[PDB]
């Protein structure tokens, strides 16, 4: 009705504010559809995982140029490495996402993924450049939501 | 209208966002419907009283096995005892909501109410239990939303 | 529809909460429908502008005594001058807010606008009173959603 496009208006209006006050923080990053965050821990994969669905997130993945420069920015403010939200199928090599689908915006590091043993997880460089490896190093704890 | 649902959705979405920032960051604990949240102050009785309605809220009080739970974790995080939203009615023994209702769901420790002198507020030991004691006590502010 | 009143009302509760936590951890200022909030750092006009712009808001202004008192409880709080969004016209005297319109409301300290040189920016004192002066101050950056 009338007084419904108002409230609409209001409810927009606040939800933008908290959001800009977490945004000036640096609490989290928005970009388009997707925020991501971090509560600065450096703890392993299976860890972060935790963190973020216990928060009602997951465990960061970039699908696009702009979502992997936002999260490298984090890892360079923070000087640590960050474990991506990704894990290797069952023919070594290809990698998906926890939902199961295929991976399809990579990002590696001239060479990777190439490496000592299993490498079964992701890890992003300060550089935004992605390098694979195992899962049990303590990596930045990043989620999107 | 069509455009209403979709609004309704983004809308939905970046509130449930800034939801799960705040929770990653430790700063509130979802509970059902409730929000707990602390400022790591540690003040007297009125004063708490004073900080949660001063930003909008009130002064916590458990009414379920799980909110009391989550109180608890706040204290215990901060090694700290809650004063509750609660004080004795004008009859000893028995105590009441900030509203005037009488209390429900209680967590006592083995022997309380029982104590020194009058002891009209209730205090949250960090293991969850509660205690009975006076009101001018320095205690963790938690307010619920 | 029904499930739409529903629906609101669940938002506005959500709104409501983190707006609430918000408060409470004293990241950001309520006055009416403006949002208030710093990021503790101290730097010169410009860079405040782009901090604030790139957060989705504003350099602050004051507009009314209350929103006034607000940022100045914020400048008090921190120990130091705000510069406010506002710079001089072309004809020296007169102040206009960012988007053009001339000032309104003023809280010059006694004899101000009055100064060494040009002075083409405003800063507030911890009382509240404004100052006219230069822009490469470091002033605290304080925003407005
Ligand atoms: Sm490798
Ligand atoms: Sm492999
Ligand atoms: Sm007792
Ligand atoms: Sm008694
Ligand atoms: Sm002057
Ligand atoms: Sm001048």
């Amino acid at each position: 009705d009338e007084e419904l496009q108002t409230e609409l208006y209001e409810i927009k209006h606040q939800i933008l504010q908290t959001m800009g006050v977490l945004s000036l923080q640096g609490s989290m990053l928005s970009v388009g559809d997707k925020v991501f965050s971090t509560n600065g821990q450096s703890v392993n994969f299976d860890t972060i995982k935790e963190m973020c669905t216990r928060a009602g997130g997951n465990i960061a993945v970039p699908r696009t140029p702009e979502e992997n420069e936002a999260i490298a920015s984090i890892a360079k403010k923070y000087n640590n490495y960050v474990y991506l939200g990704m894990i290797e199928d069952q023919t070594p090599g290809d990698f998906h996402y926890l939902d199961g689908a295929s991976v399809s915006y990579t990002n590696w590091y001239p060479g990777e993924p190439r490496g000592q043993g299993k490498e079964k997880c992701v890890e992003m460089y300060t550089d935004g450049t992605w390098n694979d490896r195992g899962c049990l190093q303590y990596r930045l704890a990043v989620c999107e939501f």
